[PDB]
């Protein structure tokens, strides 16, 4: 059984990665599969805001430290995130109505996480899910209280905290070139970078239904046209796990020079949030599914 990470490196890419955390690494056969087959790990939950700063200035790094130490011992690259994401905010953040207060809170959260792991993290997802489906900016507490400047502020703060890390904006429903969100993230990233905002990458949080892989072949080149040094596929899963969809996503990555790699949402189907759709690359016995073998064969050829 061949390693997709090794094979994608042989094709000139950086990694094939996976999301995990302490719970997964101590159960099933997740650790053994990650050791063999994946070259980068991301914390699924242990670096989100609610996990790391459940009360203001009272940080909890136990789960994140476990992941980082496991990755270093096993020679894996590490991704971290998401530093600013409305979906994982504790209530103490959402209640803040004062611009200066919230700006300092946000800067402190960013700097504290990034400093702790300085030099050890390849990629940080700095801002997540900042766009509405129509391409307008999502009206989260950060937009409502700080305004549109919160995104530049987050990236400039992140660059200062660890200049080694590649800083990404991420979003979902960027899977079709003509979708309004895809157009808008491309346009705004172009503008931010032209003003000197340090956005190194766009990460596409790719949750596909059956048959949607084909559209990624056109959407990913469009995302790359924003001119960031890197793009990536993140959080990848596919309802039904058809080889056709998975191979299309891999081929999109191969066709886009700036696409550094792909991260899947987990290891085995039963641990998915949509397990009924069996959307991952390993089954409930931890055997590689037809889609895994198809990706291997595509990368070997
Ligand atoms: O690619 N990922 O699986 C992944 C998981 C959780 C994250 N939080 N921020 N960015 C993330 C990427």
């Amino acid at each position: 059984a061949q390693s997709v990470d090794q094979l994608i490196k042989a094709r000139g890419k950086v990694y094939f990665g996976v999301a995990t955390d302490q719970n997964r690494l101590t159960t099933g056969k997740n650790a053994a599969i990650i050791q063999a087959d994946f070259g980068m790990v991301w914390p699924e939950n242990s670096m989100q805001w609610d996990a790391t700063e459940p009360s203001q200035g009272n940080f909890n790094f136990a789960g994140a430290d476990y992941l980082v130490n496991w990755a270093q011992q096993n020679g894996k690259l590490i991704g971290g995130g998401c530093l600013v994401w409305h979906s994982f905010l504790p209530s103490w953040v959402s209640s803040i109505t004062d611009k200066n207060t919230l700006t300092n809170v946000m800067k402190n959260h960013i700097t504290t996480l990034m400093t702790r792991y300085k030099g050890k993290i390849r990629t940080w997802d700095v801002v997540g899910e900042a766009f509405n489906e129509d391409g307008s900016l999502r009206q989260t507490v950060f937009l409502n209280v700080i305004g549109e400047d919160y995104i530049p502020i987050a990236f400039q703060t992140a660059r200062a905290a660890d200049p080694n890390a590649k800083l990404y904006i991420m979003d979902y429903n960027l899977d079709s070139a003509s979708y309004p969100k895809t157009q808008a993230i491309v346009n705004r990233v172009k503008q931010w970078r032209a003003a000197g905002v340090p956005i190194d990458g766009i990460g596409s949080q790719t949750h596909l239904s059956a048959g949607q892989g084909a559209g990624v072949l056109q959407a990913l080149p469009l995302l790359a046209s924003a001119g960031t040094p890197e793009v990536s596929i993140l959080m990848l899963d596919v309802a039904g796990a058809s080889p056709t969809d998975y191979v299309n996503v891999v081929n999109a990555c191969l066709n886009v020079q700036s696409c550094v790699g792909i991260t899947v949402m987990g290891v085995a189907d039963p641990d998915s949030v949509r397990a009924s759709t069996t959307p991952l690359l390993f089954d409930g016995n931890f055997n590689p599914k037809p889609a895994y073998n198809a990706i291997v064969q595509d990368l070997q050829q």
